[PDB]
């Protein structure tokens, strides 16, 4: 596997606050079609890595999703967290902005003054995001089936039919979400997807912000997000158990998975 990076994973190494690589970050000078961005990248991955773009929910900014930047980048990914053009953008616009941010990561990979010059394998990309940004990630996956992985959290879209999605998709859900209730949002979205590796991980007692920065389940949520991205962005079957397993955890009120290997 030419995409495999880093030491062999263990539960401990995936639950830790940081992975094996050192992370640095920068602010995007001229965002291409979105509001603002921060790029997180490993300084010592030892080969090119995939890129992941992460979008917040309605009203929200990078702070809500920023913890993913160092968590993922320290396991060997370039991660861009964005602010949208308006905090009040809807899922479709969020998806366009998310893909523009991936395009700009690809640009920076080819820009000799960038810290990520030659760090990115632009053929291997993923999408994440919270709430309307989670709906935007599912729209991105539907429209761009060559994306390698999606892992939205507490997603919402005014449509729940994502039978279009063929990209491996992990849905984080929050049991007690009152803003995008699981039974009308995350779960029907999950159930709609028929052609992909997929997983549903609902956090016991979680509010709508249960997978955001500052959450109290970073060990489990970070292990699953990293494992999913490693398995599917890097084709890295060292992560197949971590990606596919039911954690059998008292922190999880609902687990489902299909077509996972
Ligand atoms: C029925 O659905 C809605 O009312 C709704 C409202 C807000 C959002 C959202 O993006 O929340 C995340 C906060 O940043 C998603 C769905």
């Amino acid at each position: 596997n030419p995409y495999a990076r880093g030491p062999n994973p263990t539960a401990a190494s995936l639950e830790a606050s940081a992975g094996p690589f050192t992370v640095r970050s920068f602010t995007v000078s001229r965002p291409s079609g979105y509001g603002a961005g921060t790029v997180y990248y490993p300084t010592n991955a030892g080969g090119t890595v995939g890129a992941i773009a992460i979008v917040p929910g309605y009203t929200a900014r990078q702070s809500s999703i920023k913890w993913w930047g160092p968590r993922l980048a320290s396991h060997g990914f370039v991660v861009i967290t964005i602010d949208t053009n308006s905090t009040l953008d809807q899922p479709s616009s969020r998806s366009s902005q998310q893909m523009a941010a991936l395009g700009q990561v690809a640009s920076l990979n080819g820009t000799s003054s960038s810290p990520i010059y030659g760090k990115v394998d632009t053929a291997r990309m993923g999408v994440m995001g919270w709430a309307m940004g989670g709906g935007g990630s599912l729209i991105s996956a539907a429209n761009n089936p060559s994306l390698k992985a999606a892992a939205p959290q507490a997603p919402w879209d005014s449509s729940t039919n994502f039978s279009s999605v063929t990209v491996p998709t992990l849905i984080f859900a929050c049991e007690n979400d009152s803003i995008a209730p699981v039974n009308s949002s995350a779960l029907p979205i999950y159930d709609s997807m028929s052609r992909n590796a997929k997983q549903f991980l609902e956090i016991n007692g979680g509010s709508h912000s249960c997978a955001n920065s500052g959450n109290s389940n970073q060990a489990l949520i970070g292990k699953k997000g990293v494992a999913w991205m490693k398995r599917f962005m890097d084709n890295d079957t060292r992560y197949s158990t971590f990606a596919c397993e039911n954690p059998n955890s008292t922190r999880v009120s609902d687990f489902r998975t299909a077509n996972c290997s």
